[PDB]
């Protein structure tokens, strides 16, 4: 009758529980479904081995008796490569169920209605202000005209860029993880029959195993790793986005604004680092970027296009204005198909179809040129016969909604039409813009080329002042610098057939081009002069990523002398985007005194473009608080320095992420909106500034802490070897791109990585390392410190933000693994080096719960911590399996006497089930640094 | 703050209120967002016109005070040409709306949960028994075992013979009631916010507003009549069956069979008269019917073209067994597209894509060959390319199904695969089959030119004996009948060219070939021997139609004497098809004599059938009380003589039903099931046999009601004008098809014609004339025989449904309208042969009720009763509108003073105003004769 | 309120304030005491409520026509409700606010009936209301 009951009552040990709270429910059935699954294909044996690993882990994550995971140890390298596998396959599957269950439940938990008003009700789901919320507290707690709010809101933009998943999933794979989230989401409904139960049951019981069998062994070219995204575009976004923008229209009602949200207005826009970035990654040719704009150029044409056709049979009215009936008149006139919907021709008797069928044939053959092009690389398809440009494809919309209101159907026009305008306007031709990325010393290497071939000497040779003395003049050159008779490099060919593409191709697809390894001013000439010399019509604005804390420290300098510049000034046309990178500064200089240094420079380089009337854009790079997803980038954001956003935000959305951000309609939904209301309110609701005092301590800690991080990290000679031997790092390497910019060292070592190979253990080191020794030096100069922190953790939300970020990390932390690991992987002499970083661990942990005024970990985030709780059984089976994988990888001496296998049915190694494990911990962790 | 909340008041006045009963909310809401709509487009002015002309209908139907006609008629017969034709609108679309919210309310309605056992339940959606319960009351009442249960079934037909609307909707209309029932079936959901509310409701008023302005003025061909149908298939058949059919399979694992459904047994088929049916219609050309079936072939390509490429994402999977790997093999290694979702090639990694990737290529091209066949006429695309065979594609399908099962996982192919078959098992290459109908007399025509042109003498001047004899010989005749240059009038040519288009289209395209009007053996040989001529290789089955009483008596021994004959023997191959019409012959003799006597025909024609070895399909045209749809379809269908369904239904859904039986999930899910639920109990639980004297009774009866019937319609020299005064009829015959086959008279007079006229009047003379002599003269020859009609009544299924149908109508009609239209329309020397047949209407309806027992029509179905209570004053609203404008039609000369124009804005006339009355009031009448 | 967020101002609202268990929790966990001490703590309190007389106060009898008038009201919002209950409680309520307004007579009082009327308040409420506390504490 009975196994559920029981698999709830085991997990409820885990998390002790309530009203709307179904996870463990949730997580129980789906466990209990898949086990099921296990038996059927694999048979008896096998799932009791299953069980056996969670059992296991279980009593670990809750006693967390060492015996535990040594037990656990005996039995997973105790299986031979096939059986491995399969349990690998099986928690690493585990996983995303619970994740789903997580999604659902946090989509459906309740509101808390009446709120503290305090800012940190703006870190919670449950408590954060929607767009009405926000609006109000504006209007009212801070005396904005609904005019005023309504105006700011007009000119707001919002730009989410979405790069690679580190570690990325299948568009049919997704698929399945909905209809599985689906088929939950039903089972819970009252006025459910017996039948629709049992049905809804087999429906589930059925896409898990779809899913479970969807495991073929893999590498993906860009192109593809790019189509993937396509997907949850028409999976979540394409009808999100225009969702929100009808909230938006409710929530302007209820403040007194007797208008909609103009569909025009460009509040929320998109872009994509895929084929674009090419930082340390040779894969991402100019080919693969020209192939990517072609892609999404297609597939938009696509989306428009297969949405038409519902819009054309929505459209049946007859009753319209001379306008547009002259213009249907023209289109039947002008007539004499592919596809099958309306494959007919259409009588002017409905003149809205004959127009929306005109758009339809444009939009198929903007799709098809865009094929073409793509396979051939011709196209015989003019320019009249297709939409260049997205005003081109507003006009005929307009056309309509216009002739609309014009007949007295203002209400129907605000429909699926109003829809397809927001979407058309938000999406334009090519869903996402590409932003290109390249490191600076690419483009020294360029032009100390061109110096050398004109033998006027070597660019690289040249200081700074001098760099700058030549790019100004050639920018003002009067004949070419490049001939094509110019020896080059692959390198240099690569780089400098880029910026031939970015001239071919329309503007419409691309954003701006990021500088890696930003350090000056003349980094920034040479991709302006680079661009004038293959006469790009509209250049992409340039964008220097500064990432070391020196590089920080000098870009004031750098921003500044630019500014003075007249051909700068006025090229950039009152506009400058400069991107900040937390993970990359933080694997300089430690967590902490980047976090801090970041405040401040934002603060300066704010102030001088402020000085010199530019509009400044930061482009929060990946590992910010403001990247965590969910109510916490509400707090975030809100805590940002005030001024940088102005009306302008630019972030980040980590691969890692996304899928908990957009996967699932209502957070879809619930993401769009906090990145707009936070934006918003910002702009008219800064945050305290800190206190004189704070910064002072902030700046004696930040010294503590860089010092701590880089004696450990660079200045002691043994730490390669630990972190080599501690963490799967090495075989990582193995792969998503080359994780060394051969050069050797950690300061080589790129931060994806860094950060990766310390969370695959649990240890986390590169989030909180500095953290402790800047915590426990000021309280120990002055115990009245400890008060001053903890005001700054009670009423200054950057600090707040930046505590709860490492305490989250903490919460998914567990040294235990990594203590395991030295044991099993890292030898006799290196040990003690292990523990002494546990301890720092523990000591950090401690402080940092004694600043927070905490007795355990996420006491303010109950919900949070109940998420992670359950997760981890599945993730300790993973590290351990990794880590005595990882061994007998190391190890061809290594053997331990294998059990008879146990799986049965009706080529692969370990290399196989380390990336399993690999993977399922990595999606088990989601985002940390 | 409250329009509603008094508009709900005022409606319930109409009828008194409970528990789940919505009907009133929703039709209040509806209502009060539809008046506000009015208000925005026409204003306020008009808005109050309309709600004085509801409130006096309100008021009327309340107290019947014909005063309350009088003040309505002063106020609509007052109205300019373009007010009239706003309110006719206005009305006309109110009543929409309340059958969508009667569609929604009966959707949700609450099953009893233990149901008396008595027949009268399965009369009843809320007590009627779903599949389940007809499984175990077989299985538990009645000694069958599961598996003789499963087996009945496995072997059972269900065929849905879909007949055009007598009056049409669109395809964009359609979907917009979906859209409207949908938001307001949303509106009542707990856990709603505020802002969804008010989101649904804007999506609601804006909606309602949509359909309320897509109402262009007009004839359309059999083609789009026809590319209609493929609509509501769309909307919700095509879906619906495999929902039904995984029921099924529930259904059978609770009684303990431990497989599914077959997929490819032939449960439920469809087909269609669009294109096929030419009886008295001369627009059904040959070619309309080729273009029917090209159509048909392309949609339904079509249809599986557009959710293969969801199934192809679906399958993932890359585990198959061998027999599918060579296969999958093979198609990459052939390879070397115009659409996209999937339009690259796909790797062998992953077969089952390979496949199913052939299967859409095939379709489209199927797809294609229809489309250009239909609109050039040649198309140079290869037999190999295209499945010109249902079984050509299933084979892949079963392919990948077999495959899954033999790779362990069966649970897999069980999901949208399952579906997929069995929609393609379903449905075929042509969503449906289309019948042939013409009436005999043609082919006597025909059969005549042809041996007046041999010199052989006339076939018309020829004794049934002597067409027999003549027939057989020619239907082995060793030399062919027809030349090129026999001489043909356009209807001979006609009749001959539509062979010449069944003998080039293939043989899935098509059903039955019925002959209209039959009455001899000859009839139906004559049809067997123009399909040899034309060499047809797989002829349709002879279905004769025996209409007139006459024709009913002699169909007996022409079935006989076909039996008899060792061609026709042998061509039918142990099947035949004999077709009934319930409303042609109850045009006959009327509706009473006419149910009797189908009762014993059916009989008589079962019992020789079953001598000669015979299994015989009646298909049931029009009229019947099986043809109502909902529950007293279920009871109908169980109330049918002994042995007439053999596991075999053939059934007309009426077209003023279609969207009532199958515009809902819901109720299409039930309809399809109670019409596979009755028939298999049928079969094994057959209804009591009528004891002697019920017969005798019976006979009796039919002599007077048949008396009675033709003495008011045929004897009565004074009818036909009355007829023709008191009724829209000759305004009807100013058109869908020619309602006379110009002869003169009601015996020319089409039935469908004859029932709308009256039904239009709300007085339904077709449908009880005769029942009341019947049930008068049966009492006053003896009381006791009003305790027999009662046992009646109460115990015999045919009986009791044979009366609730007469009920309904009752329910629906009312004299006062009728009694108005004589005193507008009918001279003085007619009026009291008007007041003569309105006493006989209330002495019918009387006896009628002291039959079944009852005070007050429908006691046994307050549901029903409310639900017409609702209509009502809408439809009243639209006999007096109608009434007047039959008026100022007829009467050149009658004016009075028109109210100035009412209607804002920001050529029409009277004509234009019937028609949307004519179109509304049979609309909210539904079903009737 | 389920989740407070533990600021001493959540003990200014009956929706957030604390019940014993919390009380007692907070005690134990945030505080580092033993349930024992705790225990201990209570065992020993004392909380003395001093009745003083209504400065204008009411009958004994209008208390109860008050608390009949309150439960029907309270009767009167309940799911699984019958038509003829609900007309019944709807007669017993407008039966009672009459019989209420209708209790008006017009008189001084001596303070032995002023104090007769709280041997009302407590038989009404504290009576019962200690055991019914004091079992929650356990
Ligand atoms: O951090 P990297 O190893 O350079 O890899 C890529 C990431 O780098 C930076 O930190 C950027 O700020 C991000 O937009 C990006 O996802
Ligand atoms: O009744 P008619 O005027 O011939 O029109 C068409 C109808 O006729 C018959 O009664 C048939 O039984 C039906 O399948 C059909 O809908």
């Amino acid at each position: 009758v009975e196994k559920l009951a029981s698999i709830d009552a085991q997990l409820r040990l885990l998390v002790p529980g309530s009203e709307d709270d179904k996870l463990v429910e949730y997580d129980a059935l789906l466990l209990d479904k898949f086990l099921d699954i296990l038996q059927d294909l694999h048979g008896e044996d096998l799932k009791e081995a299953v069980q056996q690993c969670y059992e296991l882990s279980a009593e670990y994550e809750g006693k967390h008796d060492p015996k535990k995971l040594e037990e656990l140890g005996s039995l997973l390298t105790s299986l031979d490569t096939g059986d491995s596998i399969v349990i690998a396959k099986a928690f690493s599957h585990m996983l995303n169920l619970a994740n789903l269950a997580e999604e659902l439940q946090i989509a459906y938990r309740r509101r808390i209605k009446l709120k503290s008003g305090d800012f940190a009700d703006e870190a919670n789901a449950t408590t954060e202000s929607d767009i009405e919320e926000t609006f109000k507290r504006l209007v009212h707690k801070l005396n904005k005209s609904p005019e005023e709010v309504f105006d700011a809101l007009k000119n707001q933009t919002v730009e989410l860029v979405l790069t690679a998943h580190p570690t990325s999933v299948r568009r049919s794979l997704l698929q399945k993880h909905g209809r599985i989230r689906n088929c939950l989401a039903q089972l819970y409904a009252k006025d459910i029959t017996p039948d629709d139960k049992q049905e809804l049951d087999e429906a589930l019981h059925r896409e898990i195993q779809a899913a479970f069998r969807t495991d073929e062994i893999r590498p993906p070219t860009p192109q593809d790793e790019m189509r993937a995204g396509m997907s949850y575009f028409h999976e979540t976004i394409w009808k999100g986005v225009p969702k929100f923008l009808r909230r938006v229209d409710t929530a302007l009602k209820n403040i007194g604004i007797n208008e909609r949200f103009p569909y025009n207005a460009p509040l929320i826009q998109f872009s994509s680092w895929m084929g674009g970035d090419r930082d340390g990654n040779p894969r991402v040719t100019p080919e693969v970027t020209r192939d990517v704009c072609l892609l999404a150029r297609m597939m938009t044409s696509n989306m428009y296009f297969s949405q038409i056709e519902d819009l054309m049979i929505e459209m049946s009215m007859w009753r319209c204005n001379s306008e547009l009936r002259v213009r249907a008149e023209e289109l039947y006139r002008t007539a004499r198909k592919h596809y099958i919907e309306f494959w007919k021709r259409i009588p002017p008797n409905q003149p809205y179809r004959v127009i929306l069928g005109d758009v339809r044939d444009k939009l198929y053959n903007t799709r098809e040129r865009s094929r073409h092009l793509l396979v051939d690389g011709k196209s015989d398809i003019p320019d009249e016969a297709v939409y260049t440009n997205v005003e081109q494809l507003l006009e005929p919309l307009e056309l309509c909604y216009r002739s609309l209101c014009d007949c007295g159907d203002h209400v129907i026009a605000d429909g699926s039409l109003l829809d397809f305008l927001r979407q058309v306007s938000t999406f334009g031709l090519s869903l996402v813009k590409l932003d290109i990325r390249q490191e600076s010393d690419r483009h020294t290497e360029v032009l100390d080329a061109i110096t050398q071939h004109l033998g006027i000497g070597s660019y690289r040779e040249w200081s700074e002042e001098k760099r700058q003395e030549w790019l100004l003049a050639e920018l003002s050159g009067k004949r070419p610098l490049i001939g094509p008779d110019l020896p080059k490099t692959e390198e240099v060919k690569d780089c400098l057939d880029t910026f031939k593409v970015l001239a071919e191709l329309p503007s419409d697809c691309f954003g701006a081009y990021i500088i890696s390894m930003a350090t000056s001013t003349s980094d920034v000439l040479a991709v302006e002069l680079l661009q004038r010399e293959y006469h790009i019509k509209h250049p992409l604005r340039v964008v220097p990523l500064f990432e070391k804390l020196a590089d920080l420290e000098a870009a004031p300098a750098a921003m500044t002398r630019l500014f003075s510049m007249d051909w700068y000034r006025n090229r950039i046309d009152g506009k400058q985007e400069v991107m900040i990178g937390y993970s990359d500064s933080g694997k300089d200089a430690g967590r902490f005194s980047a976090a801090w240094q970041l405040y401040k420079t934002q603060e300066q380089i704010v102030k001088i473009a402020k000085e010199f009337g530019v509009k400044l854009v930061i482009f929060h790079g990946r590992g910010g608080t403001v990247g965590r997803g969910g109510g916490p980038t509400h707090l975030a954001l809100l805590s940002q320095p005030p001024d940088t956003i102005n009306g302008s935000l630019r972030v980040t959305v980590q691969g890692e992420v996304i899928e908990q951000s957009f996967g699932e309609e209502h957070l879809c939904f619930r993401t769009l909106q906090r990145f707009c209301a936070a934006t918003l309110e910002h702009g008219m609701n800064p945050p305290i500034s800190p206190r004189p005092e704070w910064r002072e301590l902030m700046d004696q800690m930040a010294v503590v802490a860089t010092e701590e991080y880089r004696s450990v990290v660079f200045k002691e000679p043994r730490f390669v070897e630990y972190f080599r031997l501690a963490t799967p790092e090495l075989e990582f390497g193995r792969m998503s791109r080359p994780s060394k910019r051969p050069s050797g060292g950690i300061e080589s070592l790129r931060a994806i990585p860094w950060i990766f190979s310390w969370t695959q253990t649990r240890f986390h080191l590169p989030v909180w390392l500095g953290f402790g020794a800047a915590f426990k030096h000021a309280i120990q100069k002055d115990s009245k410190n400890l008060q001053m922190l903890q005001e700054m953790y009670k009423t200054w939300p950057f600090f707040r933000v930046t505590i709860d970020l490492v305490e989250m990390v903490f919460a998914k932390g567990n040294p235990g693994i990594a203590a395991l690991n030295d044991k099993l992987l890292v030898s006799e002499d290196l040990r003690p080096f292990g523990e002494s970083l546990r301890a720092n661990y523990e000591e950090t942990k401690n402080y940092l719960l004694k600043i927070a005024g905490h007795k355990d970990l996420l006491e303010g985030d109950p919900y949070l911590k109940q998420g992670i709780r359950l997760r981890d059984p599945y993730i300790t089976t993973l590290n351990v399996c990794q880590a005595y994988t990882l061994k007998r990888i190391r190890d061809p001496n290594y053997h331990v006497t294998l059990r008879p296998h146990i799986s049965k049915e009706y080529a692969p190694g370990l290399e196989d089930t380390l990336i399993l494990t690999m993977k399922g911990i990595a999606a088990g962790m989601q985002n940390t640094g």
